[PDB]
């Protein structure tokens, strides 16, 4: 129905503005871009399923996101392929795992204040019917 597509419209607004928030912040600069693989040839053979804050905002704009649990989903792999790839006591490892954590940190508690659970109730119910 319409009153269906008006909810996943609203969907893709509240998941951009989210995503946008964490995009402009500087500590996650790193998180906005795939990795170049001329700069990191290994990264594609190591980390599966390759996630970035611009990847995330192709998705919302391809209707991929029905609920605000399969987004964060992708804000997790973020993380948790950041902790896989950077692993090591070293200072570079221990930063990005600090601003993987914080990224992740962050996202949830946007969507804490933010989100009505109603909202995403109904999202997940619509999902369910399809
Ligand atoms: C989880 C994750 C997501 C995205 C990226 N993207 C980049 O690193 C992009 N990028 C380059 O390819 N080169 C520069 C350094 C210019 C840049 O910003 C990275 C990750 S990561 O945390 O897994 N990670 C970043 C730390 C260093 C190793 C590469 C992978």
């Amino acid at each position: 129905s319409m009153q269906e597509e008006d909810t996943f419209r609203e969907l893709r607004i509240f998941l951009r503005n989210v995503t946008h928030r964490l995009a402009i912040d500087k500590r996650f600069r790193v998180f906005t871009k795939p990795v170049d693989p001329d700069e990191v040839p290994d990264y594609v053979t190591v980390i599966k399923q390759p996630m970035d804050l611009s990847s995330v905002i192709s998705k919302i704009d391809l209707h991929k996101y029905l609920t605000v649990k399969d987004y964060l989903r992708d804000i997790d792999l973020i993380c948790s392929n950041a902790l896989e790839y950077n692993p090591d006591r070293d200072p570079g490892d221990r930063l990005i795992r600090h601003r993987a954590c914080a990224l992740r940190d962050t996202a949830y508690a946007i969507i804490k204040e933010e989100l009505d659970e109603d909202f995403e109730q109904l999202c997940e119910e619509i999902q369910e019917s399809r």
